[PDB]
């Protein structure tokens, strides 16, 4: 068997770094309450990759 030397089975989560208000998010403001993080890794400044 293999135990394995693992944290959590979870490793690429995200947040709402809002709030929930009148039903609707105020960082995204999608449509659903149980939305994908809006979060996510990215800029729009940065050194383009060639
Ligand atoms: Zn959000």
């Amino acid at each position: 068997g293999s135990s394995g030397s693992s944290g959590n089975p979870h490793l690429l989560v995200k947040y709402h770094s809002g709030f929930f208000v009148d039903g609707k998010f105020l960082c995204c403001q999608q449509s659903c309450k149980a939305a994908p993080g809006c979060t996510l890794w990215e800029a729009y400044s940065g050194p383009s990759s060639g």
